RNA sequence: GUUGUCGGCCAUACUAAGGUGAAAACACCGGAUCCCAUUCGAACUCCGAAGUUAAGCGCCUUAAGGCUGGGUUAGUACUAAGGUGGGGGACCGCUUGGGAAGUCCCAGUGUCGAUAGCCU
């Protein structure tokens, strides 16, 4: 249990992924030299889950592996401005029993980190994904003009009122629960 | 720079078609009385010195074949450890380690000697 800072005080509310910058070098380490540094962007919630996540990919796209090179540092990136809503888009490859897929998907939330850890969650439940499995190809905070997604857009309109339908009854503390009470509830 | 003699490694030395050839050596070359030799002096053996780089041989030439070394291939195939991982299964994949080979690329193409010499 160690949150990151941008995360909520309630830690029910959002899942544990960070974004962070990896960056390394090859390890042969020569001195005045302006090294190639590859640096990545992963999500992780772990610094050694961000490294894991960084190695991987790293060796699926150079010749490098772990015990041929050295991590320079490792960064966490944070979102500017919790005030807003806004719109992220990201580009997905998951692994299904059959294949290996593509995804683009949209949420809307206040964080960038919060928009992964809903994509998370969905994959999960809409597409049985395993966290492990999924890569994050690119992340874009969206512009009006480039949002695509339905049940995104669906949300734009300052006309919007949901009326509270059912309200199912939840006491405020516990200090006040009990089973079978004198009378009955409402909804509204 | 070059030669014979005996060589260690045994193609980066082999294969093919060519150019070139100071000197000295090496050779091709001349000849069968003698030791030796065969169906045959071809060869093997012996004795030489009229010719000759034409052979052998040195050195080089080929968007040459081969061989040698790197690159791609590829962190692919395979593989060590873990998995109350996924899948009906065949099988696939997650965490931590090792990690190849052919097509196609590019380079190289004999090296180390002891001994006596040629180039005054
Ligand atoms: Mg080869
Ligand atoms: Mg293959």
């Amino acid at each position: 249990v160690r949150k990151a800072a941008q995360e909520p005080k309630d830690d029910t509310l959002q899942m544990k992924v960070r974004q962070y910058v990896v960056s390394a070098a090859r390890l042969p380490i020569e001195q005045g030299t302006k090294p190639e540094i590859l640096q990545m962007r992963v999500f992780a919630r772990d610094e050694v889950h961000a490294k894991t996540k960084f190695w991987y990919n790293m060796r699926k796209l150079n010749k490098i592996k772990r015990s041929q090179g050295r991590i320079l540092s490792v960064n966490e990136i944070y979102e500017k401005s919790l005030n807003t809503v806004k719109t992220y888009g990201i580009v997905l490859k998951y692994q299904s029993r059959t294949a290996i897929h593509n995804m683009y998907k949209e949420y809307r939330d206040v964080s960038l980190n919060g928009a992964v850890s809903q994509l998370i969650q969905d994959m999960a439940g809409n597409h049985r994904a395993q966290p492990d499995t999924i890569q994050i190809i690119r992340t874009a905070t969206l512009e009006p003009k480039d949002i695509k997604r339905p049940a995104t857009l669906a949300m734009r309109n300052a006309a919007l009122k949901f009326p509270i339908v059912k309200t199912i009854h939840r006491p405020s503390e516990k200090k006040y629960r009990t089973v079978y009470k004198a009378t009955r509830p409402t909804t509204f």
